[PDB]
């Protein structure tokens, strides 16, 4: 039969240190 | 039927305080 | 066919500034 629909969302990993 | 498509990709958290 | 699988992983910002 013909294909499905596209699964869910995948979040990242936390961002960097922030500036001094 | 086959599977659908992976779904879309997943930010992360912002990142940590900056230093003094 | 079933829904797709998950998407990849979406890094977050940067942090907040540290003290000045």
């Amino acid at each position: 039969g013909p294909p499905g629909p596209p699964g869910p969302p995948g979040p990242g990993p936390p961002g960097p240190p922030g500036p001094p």
